[PDB]
């Protein structure tokens, strides 16, 4: 049997659950019938970001229609779809090729999950959770619900969940000190930064083995630029509100885990609208979407020299902003140290 305490061991067989894999596949309108979890390979995402990417330029620069319909075909013999009794739609609308580029994204991870369950399980002289848990090189920890670390982030969970996502409550279930192998020492060089922030990142459970194993990451050289608000980089926020958004949680599917990592921000780079960022500016080390509402600067604390804005939601001077919440973006992998996942239960309101 597992050593693990139970907690942990919920955890490991949450993120590893094959059920959800299908259930997200299916949700991205894979054909699970012709496109098996099985048969995913990282070569395989590699060229549908390729095809994404030669599409979007040949939308936005009036391209043959030939073109973007002969992309298409490809794109959907290359990764099978089921639209049902639905005619198939062209990737013809930056949107929709958009919305493409997100699956991939998510796809990468589950790819990683897949590959991990399937691997080294023959040792007998371990229980199947402790050798999965093993397998993410990431050592877990379960936080004291009535420690000062704990009481902290309950603050920050609370106090930042904003007014217009108050369409469900927030408990959080399970707090995990988490330490991936080696990354604390990739990060090493910028404890030198100043600015560094305790900021929140969502995502969908199944992407969960693959974030422990490889870390957060930014999208490959193949994926277009266009395919996000500030370029490839990586995503925070500092409102659990909109983090949690990404969860993709349910009535049907209320638990949810979130990531909170110390970002070393230093200099930001606002700005008020979208930008497809390939440079970043000298003596700029992140970017920061500007929002209309932001925690209350009077209340940020620090945990361990790191600032933690648990301040209330409140509503910035800046208006002529298209954002409702800030979002704050690193280009460097090493610009993170993961700390925290929680373990969240999204209560819909009914
Ligand atoms: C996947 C993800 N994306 C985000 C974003 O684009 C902006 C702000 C936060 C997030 C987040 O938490 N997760």
């Amino acid at each position: 049997k597992s050593k693990l305490a139970k907690p942990i061991q919920d955890l490991i067989k949450m993120i590893f659950d094959v059920e959800s894999m299908k259930k997200a596949m299916v949700e991205f309108e894979i054909d699970l019938q012709k496109m098996p979890l099985g048969k995913l390979s990282k070569r395989q995402i590699q060229s549908a970001y390729s095809i994404l990417n030669e599409v979007q330029q040949a939308v936005s620069d009036g391209g043959s229609e030939s073109q973007i319909l002969d992309l298409s075909n490809r794109f959907y013999t290359l990764i099978p779809h089921d639209f049902g009794m639905k005619k198939p739609p062209l990737l013809s609308n930056l949107e929709y090729i958009q919305a493409k580029v997100q699956m991939l994204d998510n796809l990468l991870d589950i790819e990683v999950a897949y590959s991990l369950l399937r691997g080294g399980n023959e040792d007998g002289d371990k229980d199947p959770i402790d050798i999965n848990y093993e397998k993410l090189r990431t050592d877990i920890k379960v936080v004291d619900k009535d420690s000062e670390e704990a009481k902290i982030i309950k603050q920050y969970v609370k106090n930042t969940h904003a007014a217009t996502h108050n369409a469900y409550d927030l408990k959080v279930v399970e707090i995990f000190r988490i330490e991936r192998e080696g990354e604390s020492q990739r990060y090493k060089p910028f404890k030198q930064l100043h600015n560094r922030q305790l900021l929140w990142h969502g995502s969908r459970t199944t992407n969960f083995a693959g974030i422990l194993s490889q870390g957060l990451r930014i999208a490959p050289p193949e994926a277009p630029v266009t395919g996000y608000m500030f370029g490839k980089g990586i995503y925070f926020a500092d409102m659990v509100s909109k983090s949690a958004n990404y969860c993709h949680t349910s009535q049907a599917d209320p638990i949810g885990l979130i990531l909170l990592g110390e970002v070393a921000l230093g200099n930001m780079y606002e700005l008020k609208n979208a930008s497809h960022i390939t440079k970043l500016p000298k003596g700029k080390h992140s970017v920061k979407g500007l929002g209309k509402t932001a925690p209350d600067p009077t209340a940020t604390t620090t945990l361990d020299g790191v600032e933690v804005p648990l301040g209330n939601g409140i509503s910035t001077g800046i208006n002529d902003t298209c954002l409702l919440y800030n979002e704050y973006i690193v280009y460097d992998v090493a610009q993170v140290n993961l700390k925290y996942l929680l373990k969240l239960k999204f209560n819909y309101k009914t």
